[PDB]
């Protein structure tokens, strides 16, 4: 399955806490063609862009917003995962994972050291 869309979130579990262990509402839209992704993620007042395929490493942030590079594998057909690495600092381990329900949710998943944030998505 494809994880092209304009993405609404409807749950969110864990992300303050995710944000106190450490330091410190997001519309998503994808394209994707391929293993090729496109991922716009905003707020009211904030936006971001990130551009990657599957199996190649690029840049983009941790949680709590420090620089690292990024690589995503498939873990299933449904569902990638990313590692992350920061590219200056010491802290804790940092990941995220994506992955479609049958149904058409989109789950993402925030790690950071053992703490892990869910937010859910469908798409409007
Ligand atoms: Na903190
Ligand atoms: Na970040
Ligand atoms: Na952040
Ligand atoms: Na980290």
């Amino acid at each position: 399955p494809n994880f092209s869309g304009n993405w609404k979130i409807i749950r969110s579990e864990n992300w303050e806490e995710l944000l106190k262990v450490l330091g410190v509402k997001p519309a998503v839209e994808i394209k994707q063609e391929g293993d090729t992704f496109y991922i716009k993620t905003s707020t009211t007042v904030r936006t971001t862009e990130i551009n990657f395929k599957v199996g190649e490493e690029f840049e983009e942030q941790t949680v709590d917003g420090r620089p690292c590079k990024s690589l995503v594998k498939w873990e299933s057909e449904n569902k990638m995962v990313c590692e992350q690495k920061l590219l200056k600092g010491e802290g804790p381990k940092t990941s995220w994972t994506r992955e479609l329900t049958n149904d058409g949710e989109l789950i993402l998943t925030m790690t950071a050291d053992d703490v892990v944030c869910t937010r859910v998505y469908v798409r409007e």
